[PDB]
Formats: C-alpha cells, sequence, structure tokens
C-alpha cells in the first residue's frame, strides 16, 4: 500500500481499538498479543490455534458440538489445568452426565471441585454469578446451555408465555455476568449442543470453539478413542478461524504427548527417518504410538519438546 493511506488505516484501526476495546479488528496474519496468564487446554495444538496459548481469563467462552464430540473433555482439561496452577474451580451442572472417575483420570481435582445441580435456569446463572463475584474462582463451567430451562416453563407455564424467555434469561444474565468476569479474572465456559439461548452467548463470548469427532482410533480391531478437531470460530484475543486436531483416548482424555509429537513434526523439531520419530539426534520411537508412549514414560523430554515449541512461536 501507499504511506499516505497507511497513516489513515492505522488511525482507523486505533480508533476501533480505543472505542470498542482491543481485538475489535485484526488482520488474520497478525501475531497474538500475549496475556500474563491463560488456561491451557490440554492440546498444545489448540493452545496454538487460540493464539494466546490457552483460554483467556475474565471472559466468556463457548464450546459446542454434538453429543459425544469431546467438548466436555476439553472443558474438563481447562478445569484440571486451572486447578493445577492453584485455582479454584466450579461446575454448574444441569445435565447430570459428569463422570468423576474419567475427570480424575484426565487430571481434575474432583474432591476440590465445587459442583452445583440447580433447580432452574435462573438459579443456575444466579449461583454462577454469586460464585463469580466472590473473586475466589478461576474457572466455572456451565453444563449446559440447553438445560438452563426457565422457572416458568418448569412450573407448568405459570408466569410466562414467550417461547423465547430462556433466550431472554441468558441475555439478562450475561450482561451482569460479563462485568463480574472481567473484574474477577474468572473464566466461564458454557458448554452448548448443536442438535436455547445460544444467540446471546454467540456475541458475549470472547472465544467460541466448534468441537467434532473426526475419526475412530483403533487398537488392532478395537475402539481406543477418537481423533478430535476444534475450530476457533470466534476469537477476540487472537486471529479467529484457526483449527487444531488432537487425540481423546477413552478413559484418559486428550493425549498431551500425541499433540506434542504432531506439533513437533509440524515445526520440524521432530524429524522422520522411516516411521522413526527423532529428537535432537536421539530417537523417540518407531511409529506414532511408541513415540507417544516414550514421552509418557519420559516426562522430562516431553517438557523439553513443549518448551522448545512455545519459545519458537512466542505462545
Ligand atoms: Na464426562
Amino acid at each position: 500500500q501507499t504511506p499516505d493511506r497507511e497513516k489513515a488505516l492505522e488511525l482507523a484501526v486505533a480508533q476501533i481499538e480505543k472505542s470498542y476495546g482491543k481485538g475489535s479488528v485484526m488482520r488474520l496474519g497478525d501475531e497474538a498479543r500475549q496475556p500474563i496468564s491463560v488456561i491451557p487446554t490440554g492440546s498444545i495444538a489448540l493452545d496454538v490455534a487460540l493464539g494466546i496459548g490457552g483460554l483467556p481469563r475474565g471472559r466468556v467462552i463457548e464450546i459446542y458440538g454434538p453429543e459425544s464430540s469431546g467438548k466436555t473433555t476439553v472443558a474438563l482439561h481447562a478445569v484440571a489445568n486451572a486447578q493445577a496452577a492453584g485455582g479454584v474451580a466450579a461446575f454448574i451442572d444441569a445435565e447430570h452426565a459428569l463422570d468423576p472417575d474419567y475427570a480424575k483420570k484426565l487430571g481434575v481435582d474432583t474432591d476440590s471441585l465445587l459442583v452445583s445441580q440447580p433447580d432452574t435456569g435462573e438459579q443456575a446463572l444466579e449461583i454462577a454469578d454469586m460464585l463469580i463475584r466472590s473473586g475466589a474462582l478461576d474457572i466455572v463451567v456451565i453444563d449446559s446451555v440447553a438445560a438452563l430451562v426457565p422457572r416458568a416453563e418448569l412450573e407448568g407455564e405459570m408466569g410466562d408465555s414467550h417461547v423465547g424467555l430462556q433466550a431472554r434469561l441468558m441475555s439478562q444474565a450475561l450482561r451482569k455476568m460479563t462485568g463480574a468476569l472481567n473484574n474477577s479474572g474468572t473464566t466461564a465456559i458454557f458448554i452448548n449442543q448443536l442438535r436455547t439461548g445460544g444467540k446471546a452467548l454467540k456475541f458475549y463470548a470472547s472465544v467460541r470453539m466448534d468441537v467434532r469427532r473426526v475419526e475412530t482410533l483403533k487398537d488392532g480391531t478395537n475402539a481406543v478413542g477418537n481423533r478430535t478437531r476444534v475450530k476457533v470460530v470466534k476469537n477476540k484475543c487472537s486471529p479467529p478461524f484457526k483449527q487444531a486436531e488432537f487425540d481423546i483416548l477413552y478413559g484418559k482424555g486428550i493425549s498431551r504427548e500425541g499433540s506434542l509429537i504432531d506439533m513437533g513434526v509440524d515445526q520440524g523439531l521432530i524429524r522422520k527417518s522411516g516411521a522413526w520419530f527423532t529428537y535432537e539426534g536421539e530417537q523417540l520411537g518407531q511409529g506414532k504410538e511408541n513415540a507417544r508412549n516414550f514421552l509418557v514414560e519420559n516426562a522430562d523430554v516431553a517438557d523439553e519438546i513443549e518448551k522448545k515449541i512455545k519459545e519458537k512461536l512466542g505462545i
């Protein structure tokens, strides 16, 4: 472009940035502006796709997809890591599907996990709000949006008529919740299905993640887990529309080790030979699984690889 023109564009981008907050406009090629702390997701691939190395703090987040997609598994990792860094976590549950043992195996401090099973939608969000305004929570997860049924509808239509009262109930709540989240620095993840009040969440959220099962991972001829794909369809902290893939193993969750290998070869830090993954002259293993297993059994070298990937990308 011309220099006389670039002055006015930078002026305009700045006015947008100042008038409506940072992230209001971005070139898709732009670098991510790194926050102090974030909540990692369990996949380095996703952390990278998110730009800022994980989920932002003090913001609303939506993770969505069909049933048995992996959306909750991603949400639970966010919880696990938030706790691992000394944070308190809450789980606002209107579905009653949570598996604590799976959550444990994946990394959650279940004993410490605050859990609430509310009577109504407004109660769910009212409780979340009170839990947030304490300033003691790092992460709160709402499972799920579709289950936030209004009092009136639960009481036999006694008190309302509008079929879209639930959407109105989300809208009101999110307006008040938004201020509480930024002040507190608390992350709120709303889990949502594809198949009630997701229209407001779509605009209030700073990150929206589209989660999908892509392919089954087999052991000879038996189902071990699923190849998962996530597109960041909305991102107010870094350029949107990035996507990542990673493995969710039944009983164990997102393989951090698999995602390190994938991004290892993606960045040329891990080389091939003949189905042989190698690192810094040493060999990790023959085939994808042996390398994965090697990194599990050698956590020190897995961290070397994690460190070596972040530094190369800022993250
Ligand atoms: Na679960």
